[PDB]
């Protein structure tokens, strides 16, 4: 989803 340390954690398409 991203290169973030959460995203990475959880599915979540923020960016």
């Amino acid at each position: 989803c991203c290169s973030n340390p959460a995203c990475q954690v959880q599915h979540s398409d923020l960016c």
